This record gives structure tokens, C-alpha cells and sequence, in this order.
């Protein structure tokens, strides 16, 4: 019986079936919450499949960074793969793997191992492999350190020839008037009673996913008021953090007049023809997708004044913007200058 | 400087407004995540505006439990109320409410305790209230307990001429057919390969909120199958837990064929002739409620079995419910017998 087996919480005069009552509830919690949306995104698993097919052989090795359910891991050993090795930190999503690769048949094919990619070492691979397989994109593009965890295997395990998979990712901004996420962000009055103290805590700095706000971006009227902006680029195979400037400036055109209240942030991960977009643009008939990564949203302050400044676009004009990352590169922050 | 000042947390790269500087995080996060929506909710307000003025008098002395941002204390001084005192759990919340109070030349008029109401005492009242007020409702009706502070309130310290507003509440579940929600919370396999397992966890028993999903009701296609189902109904002046049975059941007669996925929790709460609703059908056009209450769901499992069992309707067939409910009468769940 686990210390948080999931009937613990739960109020005993609610019933719970036996599937659930001696499951951890992180597990639940994980595969409710993440797992189901992930399996669904077709396109995402289209992606993945199509690029494994490329480069899978019977004398292919492959590694794989975040097992999870297994899924992507399982594709690479239909397309026929050596061997295949799936690293997951969770020890609970690595049984749960191994339950779905019983489940079909591929026991002599794919190996489970309950770590961090950060713990493997040579000796607990067949070989190096000719293939590195991640899925470990977040709602920002490197919000679950893809980069570091693949450069530390790239450092380490891997040879010469080896192909990493995805190849690209790109990550975006671009200002956007949205009304229905100013008036779930800000507040000036009721009739004759003014409430606009309540602006002097306005969050400008955080960047918070849409999924948050309880919003998704492809059901509210929005507009976007220049051009894409490309914050960076990547090549999984090549690049590091100091690839990533720790300040950046951009120099945005306003192609529309509007109230700029936010930075939305999107991506775009690609191998050879292949393309996996956040932009919601892509994702109008792809509602699993907006729900398990969706955008990722800034709200924008003009200036440093005791209240906050509405960034207003006056189209045709020019807009600087300074762009801050944390170390890691995971966290950054847009300000007009 | 308090020691959870929001710039501690924020990357030292990352720039920060002295606005928010050394504003504890929780004051922050409490007001960007709940208040606005709150504050923009016009019904919502309005309501409050329309209940109190039915009521209100230069002669009347008003008691709110729940100070927040001030506003429906504000609300019930600008009606000319005698005295005004509103009580605050939380230390910076109530010191917001004050600020806004402030702003609005009202400190002669209306106090903020900090406090729980479990913790006021005659003593701290000028005379027992006229008018009791209150907005403490969860996504759940009684999911934030306002049946029992309402209780405590009226146990103690009121007269038996206190008008308490609002009086009444109805909670209400009804069974949905949403393909949406039904693709991020099940799985069954990605082309030839079974996925079936992941069934296994499928969470059937705890409410869940439609923005926990990172879905709006209004903003995808679902099917009433049903009649709404009514759980219970207080009246908020004389109720107690007891007036809720532990267990109920209810027969729910299909009005439509197709697969219950969810069991649908909105609410509806009255005083006189004025309403508010959180049914998806009465805040089409009122997306700051949607964002601030919205709606629950709980998954369906129709049986007890080591995979989830989809519940069907057939249009003019009976369907036995049972309800159970925690102690607090603030958990329920839903099963299929
Ligand atoms: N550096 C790392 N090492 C091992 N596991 C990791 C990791 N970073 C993330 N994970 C795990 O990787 C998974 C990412 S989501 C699962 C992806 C899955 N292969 C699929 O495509 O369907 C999570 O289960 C998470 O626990
Ligand atoms: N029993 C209780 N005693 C005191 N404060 C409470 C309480 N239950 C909830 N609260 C506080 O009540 C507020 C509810 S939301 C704020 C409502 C505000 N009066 C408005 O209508 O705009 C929160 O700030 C919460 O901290």
C-alpha cells in the first residue's frame, strides 16, 4: 500500500473503484492531467512518427529522453528500431510504460529505466545509440529544459553520426490586443467607485500559460499588431545556452493600431519538412494540442510608473523591446523601452 | 520588507516595478488569478447592487463576511448604510479593501477586521446587523463552505429582523455528452497500438472545474441529456448541513441518446426577484464569470470494473444516480447504479 495511494484524500463516504483506490495519486494526477491531452494530439504523434520513419532501421539504437505512457518509444520499435531505451524520471510513469509495452507484446524490444537522462551512462546502453528522441516541450519551448537535458546526452552518450529528433525549434512573440483578457487582467471602477488601486498589483512580469487564465486563445476575439517576433532559434545537434543572449533587443513595426496587453508566446519545432506549431493559427482544429501545451502569455506595462502604462500601437510606428532570460534560458521577460 | 516580497522569486535578470516589488506574492497571485475576473462580473455586481438597495436605509448597519477588494461593502456605503463593517481573512487583502476604501473617501463609513468570521465577536460590531452580506461561493456553490460561515454568522451574532443576503441557492448537476472534453480525458490506442492501460487511471471521482481542463463550456459543443438534476437548494436564513442528506438518488429520465462523459455542476443563487446563475446557457456573453466561477465536471464511470465503462443514454430511459456528499456537504460525487 503506497503512502499516497489515492483512496488516502478521498472522502469515505465517496466511493472509489479498485483501478484507482491503491494508485499514488501523482500518477492520477500526471496521466488525468498531461497524458490523456498528449496522446491525443494526432499531429504531435504524426510528427514524431513520420520523422522516426526517416531514420529507423533494424540496425537502429534508439534512446529515448521521458518515456512517459511510452508512446513514442513504442512507434520507434514498430518501425522496427535494434533496440530502444526510454529514460523517465517518474517511477510510477516508468511502470506505467512498461504496463503498455507489455500490453503490446514489445518486452524484448523496449527497456524502461526509472532515471534521469542527467543519471545514464554509457554502460546502461547497448551502445550509443543512432537515434535521440525527446518529447519534453513546455507551453514556452524550453519551459522543461529540453536544451540542457539534451545537450548533457549530446555531451556524453552519443557518437558522430547519431540524429537527434526533433532537429529545430524556434520560439515567438507578438503583441496582441485581446479585450477578453484585459477584462479578466485589469479593473477601473464600478459606476462611481474607483477601484484603480487594484491596478498597482497588476502581474507585468510573470509569463503565464493561457490554460491559466482559463482562456484559450482560438475561442477569444484577438489580434495580433506586428509580425511574429523571433525571440531565438535552436539546433538540437549544435546549440547551447550561449547560443541564447541573456538580453536581446527587438526592433517591432506596428502593422495595426490597438492596445498591445500582452506578449503571446508560441513555437515552432521542425525536422526536415516536418512542423509541430503552437501558433494558434495551427491549432483552430487541434483542441487537445491548445490544452496540453496551448500559448503562453505576458502582460505588458509601458513603462515603471506607480500604476501601469497600456503599451499602444500606433500603426506604421516603430517599438523596442527589451527581451531578459534567466540563466537556464527557460524564463524571460518583455519590456517596451 | 515582507519574506515573500514578490521580487524574491522573479530571476534578478528579470526587471521588476517598485509597484510590485515588495508585495507579498500571495496578495499578487490572489488578485491577478481571482479579483479582476470578480470585479468584472457586471451581473455579478449588479445583483449585489440591486439586493442591497432593496434593503439598505440610513438606518440600516451592514455586516460583510468577506472583505476582498471592498467592493460590495463600498456598494452598501454608497447606499447610504449607517455603519459598514466588512471582515478579511486574509492580512494584505484586508489592507487592499482599506486602500480602496480610502480611495473613495469611505473610511468614516466602512471598517475591515482582520479575521475569520468563526472569530468575530458582538463586541467588535457597533450593534448586531441589519443586513447580513456575503459573496463566498465556489465553482461548487458550497465549495468555498458559505453555508457554514453564513451559519456560525447567524447562530451568533444577528437579529431576528437580519436580512441575509443572498438568500437562497440551488445546486444543480445535469449529464453531458462533450466530445472535447472526452479527448483529453480518455485514450484507447494511436494506430495499431493499444493504449487501453492508460483506462485504467482514468479519474471518475473527483470535481474538477471546466478551467482546470483549460476548457470553457460555452466554447465547445456539449449535449445536455437531461433535465438539470436539482442536488439540493438553501435557504441561507434558515438551512443548516442537515437539511442536505450524506446520500440521495435521483432517477434522471434521458431527454437525448448519446454517452454521458461528465456530470455538468452549475448553480443558481436568488434574493427576491434577482438571479445569478453559472449555467454555461445564462453567461454566454459574461466570460468574467465563466473565467472567475465557470462550471465543474465529473467523469462518468458507469460500473466498478478494472477499465472505466462509458455511461450511454437511449433517449426515454430511466438512469439511477446516486449522490454522496462529505460532512461539510461541500464534496460530492456522482455514480451509476
Ligand atoms: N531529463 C529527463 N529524464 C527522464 N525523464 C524525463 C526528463 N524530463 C522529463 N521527463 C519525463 O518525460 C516525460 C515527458 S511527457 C512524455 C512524452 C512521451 N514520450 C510521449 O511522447 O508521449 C514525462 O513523463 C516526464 O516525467
Ligand atoms: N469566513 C470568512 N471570513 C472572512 N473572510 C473570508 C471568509 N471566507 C472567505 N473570506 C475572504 O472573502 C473574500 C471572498 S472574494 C471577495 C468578495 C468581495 N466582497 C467582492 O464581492 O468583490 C476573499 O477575499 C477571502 O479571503
Amino acid at each position: 500500500r503506497p503512502p499516497d495511494a489515492f483512496v488516502n484524500r478521498i472522502d469515505r463516504n465517496i466511493p472509489v473503484p479498485a483501478r484507482l483506490r491503491h494508485t499514488p495519486v501523482s500518477l492520477i494526477e500526471a496521466v488525468n492531467d498531461f497524458h490523456y491531452a498528449m496522446m491525443n494530439d494526432e499531429e504531435r504523434n504524426n510528427f514524431y512518427y513520420e520523422v522516426l520513419k526517416k531514420h529507423v532501421t533494424p540496425e537502429t539504437g534508439v534512446l529515448e529522453i521521458g518515456a512517459g505512457s511510452g508512446l513514442l518509444s513504442l512507434m520507434a520499435a514498430k518501425l522496427g528500431a535494434k533496440w530502444v531505451v526510454a529514460v523517465e524520471g517518474s517511477e510510477e510513469l516508468a511502470k506505467l510504460a512498461r504496463e503498455n509495452i507489455r500490453a503490446n507484446n514489445m518486452e524484448h524490444q523496449v527497456k524502461v529505466l526509472h532515471m534521469m537522462s542527467t543519471e545514464l551512462k554509457s554502460k546502461h546502453l547497448p551502445e550509443p545509440p543512432d537515434v535521440l528522441l525527446s518529447e519534453i516541450f513546455g507551453t514556452m519551448m524550453l519551459g522543461e529544459s529540453a536544451l540542457d537535458y539534451v545537450v548533457d546526452v549530446r555531451n556524453r552518450l552519443l557518437k558522430p553520426t547519431t540524429k537527434i529528433i526533433p532537429q529545430f525549434g524556434t520560439q515567438y512573440a507578438v503583441p496582441i490586443e485581446c479585450d477578453a483578457l484585459h477584462r479578466i487582467s485589469s479593473v477601473s471602477g464600478w459606476r462611481d467607485l474607483d477601484l484603480k488601486h487594484m491596478m498597482t498589483l497588476q502581474d507585468t512580469v510573470s509569463i503565464v500559460f493561457a490554460k491559466h487564465y482559463g482562456i484559450r486563445m482560438n475561442s477569444v476575439n484577438f489580434r495580433r499588431l506586428s509580425d511574429p517576433i523571433e525571440l531565438f532559434r535552436v539546433d538540437f545537434s549544435s546549440s547551447n545556452r550561449n547560443d541564447i543572449p541573456r538580453r536581446k533587443h527587438f526592433d517591432v513595426v506596428a502593422k495595426e493600431s490597438g492596445t498591445a496587453h500582452a506578449m503571446l508566446f508560441y513555437w515552432k519545432v521542425t525536422d526536415d519538412e516536418f512542423v509541430m506549431s503552437t501558433d494558434p493559427e495551427d491549432t483552430v482544429n487541434n483542441f487537445p494540442r491548445d490544452m496540453q501545451w496551448g500559448q503562453a502569455l505576458q502582460l505588458l506595462d509601458a513603462s515603471n510608473g506607480p500604476l501601469p502604462t497600456p503599451v499602444v500601437f500606433t500603426e506604421g510606428k516603430n517599438y523596442n523591446f527589451e527581451c531578459n532570460f534567466s540563466g537556464d534560458r527557460v524564463i524571460l521577460h518583455m519590456q517596451l523601452c
